[PDB]
C-alpha cells in the first residue's frame, strides 16, 4: 500500500531541494550566507497540492518532482515531521473568500491545522499573523511579514526553525578568532574546535570536495560540502552537484563511519526570509497568480495567492546534548582531519527518512 | 677517527650523569644538564692527571686508553649554538705548572686563574668573572666557597640556539598537562604544520620527537606513550644500547610536517658536582688526587666543583613558518607533549649529546 512512498517521497524531495537551492542562490545575492527548508516549504505546497485541479494540480506535482496521483504523499509527509525542528505553516485567507468543507476536513485529517481567516481591515491582519507566528514559533520569527496586499484573499506561510543540536557538545573555552577565507582576502571568525569530535567523512572527486557529515540530536546530521583546495570556488560547486550526484554523496555516507577527529568549523547562525513568489516563478511555476485553479479549496472562481512568505532561522553553536568522550585531552588512537575553512554549503539531512530538512550554504560568519 | 669514539664515550658519559643527576634531585623535578661542557672541563682536568687519576677518570669518561686526540677532537667539537665558559681557578700558594699552562692555552684556550687573597673576596671575583664571560645568563655561579679553597672547577652554560622554524606567538594558550596524577594548565606552543621527525619505541614504550633546531642542532622528545606508563620507569628503562639505537633510527627518520604541541622549555639547573662525581664512584677529587701534570704540589684536592645550565627554548626560531600552516597538508601526523618527559639536545654533525635533562612541571 503505503512504504513505498517514504522512498518515492524521499528522491522528490532531494530533486525540489536543490531546484530551491539554485532559484534561492539566484533570487540572493552573489556571496551570500543562505538558509532554507525544503521539507516545510514542500509540506505547505503539498497542502495547496491537496485542493489544486487540472492544470495547477500537474504543475505543482511536476514542481515538487511527484509522481502522478501520489495519493498517499500527505500521511507520509506528516510521518516525516521531525521533532528537532518547530515548523509552522498556515494558508490564511480573507473573509470574501469562502473554504470548501471536504478541503477543511482534508486538511485536518492530514496537516492537523486548517485556513485560517482573516479580519476585516488589511491593516489589522498583519499583527494578527506576526502575533500568531511569534506565538507558535516560540518568538524565533517575530515578524515574519513587514507588509501584506490590500486586495488579500490568499496567503501562505512558513515559518521554521531549528531546534535541534549536536550530539556532542563543543567546548566553548575552546573557541578562538581563527581565520576564514573570505572573498581572496583573509577575515578573523568565531571558529569551534575539537581536537577529536565524532565525523563521517570523505572526498568526491566530481565536486572535487569535501564531504563531512556531524551528527546532531533527533537523528539528524549535518552534511558539509567544502571545495577541497581554496583553487576551486563554490558557485562552480554548486553548478556541479547534480540530484545524482548528491544521491550518491548519501548512499556513501550511510556506509561512510564516524570516526574521531579534528575538527574546525565555524558558528552557524544562518536567518533567511524569502518571497516564494519569486522562486516560484523563477522555477517556472506562475500558478499563484494567474490561471490558478483550487478547485478543491475552494468554489471561488475568481482566485490568486496574494503573499508566500518563508522563513529559516538556524543556529548551530557549541552547545550539545551529550558532553565530549575522553575530554579529548590528545588526540591517540585518531589520525583523521575535517577544517572548515573557506565558504561551504550544508545539508541538514533526516537520517531516518532521507531527505533535507534544511539546505543553505555558508560565506561570511 | 676520534670523533666516533668520543662520540659514543660521550653518549655513555651522559646517561651516566642523567642517573647521577636523577638520583641527586628531588623526584618529581625538572633538570638539564650538559653532559658535553662538564666532560670536556673533566677532560681539561684529566690532561694533567696521573697514574690512578688518569685511569679513573678515562673510566668516568669512558674514554679508552691513550686517547690523546680527545683535547683537540672535543675543541672541534665545539658548538657556536651555545656559550660555554669553564674555568679551573687555583689559590695562590698553589703553583701550576709551565707545561700544563701551555697545553691548556694551545688545547683549551684558557688558563687557569688565581684567587686574591682573601676567602670573601674570590665569590665576587668568580660570580663577575662568570656573568661577564656568559653575558649577565648565569650570574650567580656560586653562593659559598669554602674557607681552605686551593683548587676550584667550573662550568656555566647555556643554549643560544633557536628553533629552525619559528612557533606563532599568538598560537600558545594555556593548554592541559599532566603533572603528577591531577592536570595542570601551562603555557603551549602549536603548529598545525611543525617540521618534526618522529616515531615509537617499544623497549621504552615512548614517543621519539626530533625538532630541528640552528646550527645542526635538534631537540629529541622522549615522551612515554599512554600516561599509564610513568616517567622514572622510562629512564631506568633507557640503557646506552637502547639510547644509542634511538639516534641511528632518527638518522634514517624523515622530518615531516606534523601536527605540534609541547610547552616552553625553561629550565635552568645548579648543580654541586662533588656529590655527582662520588655518585659515579669517583673519589679522587678530595683523596688520592694526583694532579702531577698540573701541579708539581704533593698535598693536592679539588675544592669545589659547580656546574650551571640554563636553557630556554620559547617560540622564537630563525625562520617564519612556512604555508602559513592554515589547514594541515598531506597528511594527519602528530606529536602531542602532554605529560612529564625526557630530552636531548643533540649535534647532528658530531653525533653526541651538547645537553640532557626532563621536564615534569612548566
Ligand atoms: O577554564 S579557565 O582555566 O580557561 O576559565 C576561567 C578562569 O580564567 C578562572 O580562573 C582564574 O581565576 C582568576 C580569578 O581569581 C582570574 O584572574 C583568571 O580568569 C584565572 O586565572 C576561573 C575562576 O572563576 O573562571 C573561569 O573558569
Ligand atoms: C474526512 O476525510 C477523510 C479523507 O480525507 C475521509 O476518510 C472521511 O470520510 C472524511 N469525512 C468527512 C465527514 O468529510
Ligand atoms: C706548547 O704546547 C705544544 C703542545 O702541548 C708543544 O708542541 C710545545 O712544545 C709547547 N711549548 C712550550 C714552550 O711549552
Ligand atoms: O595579530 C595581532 C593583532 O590582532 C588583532 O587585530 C588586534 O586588534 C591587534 O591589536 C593585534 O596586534
Amino acid at each position: 500500500e503505503s512504504h513505498s512512498t517514504e522512498a518515492v517521497l524521499g528522491d522528490a524531495l532531494v530533486d525540489f531541494s536543490l531546484k530551491l537551492y539554485h532559484a534561492f542562490s539566484a533570487m540572493k545575492k552573489v556571496e551570500t550566507n543562505m538558509a532554507f527548508s525544503p521539507f516545510s516549504i514542500a509540506s505547505l505546497l503539498t497542502q495547496v497540492l491537496l485542493g489544486a485541479g487540472e492544470n495547477t494540480k500537474t504543475n505543482l506535482e511536476s514542481i515538487l518532482s511527484y509522481p502522478k496521483d501520489f495519493t498517499c504523499v500527505h500521511q507520509a509527509l506528516k510521518g516525516f515531521t521531525t521533532k528537532g525542528v518547530t515548523s509552522v505553516s498556515q494558508i490564511f485567507h480573507s473573509p470574501d473568500l469562502a473554504i470548501r468543507d471536504t478541503f477543511v476536513n482534508a486538511s485536518r485529517t492530514l496537516y492537523s491545522s486548517s485556513p485560517r481567516v482573516l479580519s476585516n481591515n488589511s491593516d489589522a491582519n498583519l499583527e494578527l499573523i506576526n502575533t500568531w507566528v511569534a506565538k507558535n514559533t516560540n518568538n524565533k520569527i517575530s515578524r515574519l511579514l513587514d507588509s501584506l496586499p490590500s486586495d488579500t484573499r490568499l496567503v501562505l506561510l512558513n515559518a521554521i526553525y531549528l531546534s535541534a543540536k549536536w550530539k556532542t557538545t563543543f567546548d566553548p573555552k575552546k573557541t578562538r578568532m581563527e581565520p576564514f577565507h573570505f572573498k581572496n582576502s583573509v577575515i578573523k571568525v568565531p571558529m569551534m574546535n575539537s581536537k577529536k569530535y565524532p565525523v563521517a567523512h570523505f572526498i568526491d572527486q566530481t565536486l572535487k570536495a569535501k564531504v563531512g557529515q556531524l551528527q546532531l540530536s533527533h537523528n539528524l546530521s549535518l552534511v558539509i560540502l567544502v571545495p577541497q583546495n581554496l583553487k576551486h570556488r563554490l558557485e562552480d560547486m554548486e553548478q556541479a552537484l547534480s540530484p545524482s550526484v548528491f544521491k550518491a554523496i548519501m548512499e556513501k555516507l550511510e556506509m561512510s563511519k564516524f570516526q574521531p577527529t579534528l575538527l574546525t568549523l565555524p558558528r552557524i547562525k544562518v536567518t533567511t526570509s524569502q518571497d516564494m513568489l519569486s522562486i516560484m516563478e523563477k522555477l517556472e511555476f506562475f500558478d499563484f497568480s494567474y490561471d490558478l485553479n483550487l478547485c478543491g479549496l475552494t468554489e471561488d472562481p475568481d482566485l490568486q495567492v496574494s503573499a508566500m512568505q518563508h522563513q529559516t532561522v538556524l543556529e548551530l553553536t557549541e552547545t550539545g546534548v551529550e558532553a565530549a568522550a575522553a575530554s579529548a585531552i590528545s588526540v591517540a588512537r585518531t589520525l583523521l582531519v575535517f577544517e572548515v575553512q573557506q565558504p561551504f554549503l550544508f545539508m541538514l539531512w533526516d537520517q531516518q527518512h532521507k531527505f533535507p530538512v534544511f539546505m543553505g550554504r555558508v560565506y561570511d560568519p
